[PDB]
């Protein structure tokens, strides 16, 4: 299930950390952004809505979906400071 995140960016940036791109897939077959980590007192953790295992879909007009790595981590760190970020729920369990 598909939900929209309002978040500021901390000075240290959104507080997650994520796994996964084309050529560098985190589950088997998938090429998505997965979030591996949430940092506390960080702006997602804060908020409460992001949890490990989520995939990312946008951050503001930022499509992360079938990007590389490299491309969804300068997505996050080089966004405004008012982020909206696009996600999904898992079906199954875990990432």
């Amino acid at each position: 299930k598909i939900m929209e995140i309002k978040l500021i960016k901390g000075p240290k940036g959104l507080g997650f950390s994520i796994a996964g791109g084309v050529g560098n897939q985190h589950i088997p077959g998938d090429n998505s952004i997965y979030v591996t980590k949430i940092i506390e007192g960080g702006a997602a953790h804060k908020d409460g809505k992001l949890q490990i295992g989520d995939k990312l879909l946008a951050v503001n007009s930022v499509g992360l979906e079938e990007v590389t790595h490299e491309e969804a981590v300068t997505a996050l760190k080089n966004t405004s400071d008012f982020v909206y970020l696009k996600v999904a729920k898992p079906t199954s369990m875990y990432i």
